[PDB]
DNA sequence: TTTTTTTTTTTTTTTTTTTTTTTTTTTTTTTTTTTTTTTTTTTTTTTTTTTTTTTTTTTTTTTTTTTTTTTTTTTTTTTTTTTTTTTTTTTTTTTTTTTTTTTTTTTTTTTTTTTTTT
């Protein structure tokens, strides 16, 4: 996609998170995991 | 000249309250430990021409079991109502600006006296 797409997420408890493609973390083709429930607010047992 | 009534602050010490020294629990803070990023080079992996024998798709025909199909009655869907959460106007409070009004503290230096400890 483009940088400045929408994002419709849908979680295991299929449940609606808007989201920009701004917000999620960028870096260089290396060792990079960022942290998947800082930016949405998730549950405990629920994955996009 | 003697004698009689009344008034209060003290002998007060005890009850009530206040003040002042204390130490359990949730919120900070420094440490070690584990996630990230950039270089060397290094055998190692991986990109791109040529040849080759392969093995799956397209001439043609067959059927059968999934595609037709209509209809009963469920049950998810939608409606109204009310509660819970989110979010934004509204209000309140506090801080800074520059001329005014007010104040308050810590130490040296010597020499003499109180004021506790041994």
């Amino acid at each position: 996609n483009t940088h400045d797409h929408i994002l419709c997420f849908s979680s295991r408890g299929r449940v609606y998170s808007m989201k920009v493609y701004q917000l999620p973390e960028a870096t260089r083709g290396a060792r990079g995991r960022p942290i998947v429930n800082l930016l949405p607010l998730e549950q405990d047992e629920r994955i996009t």
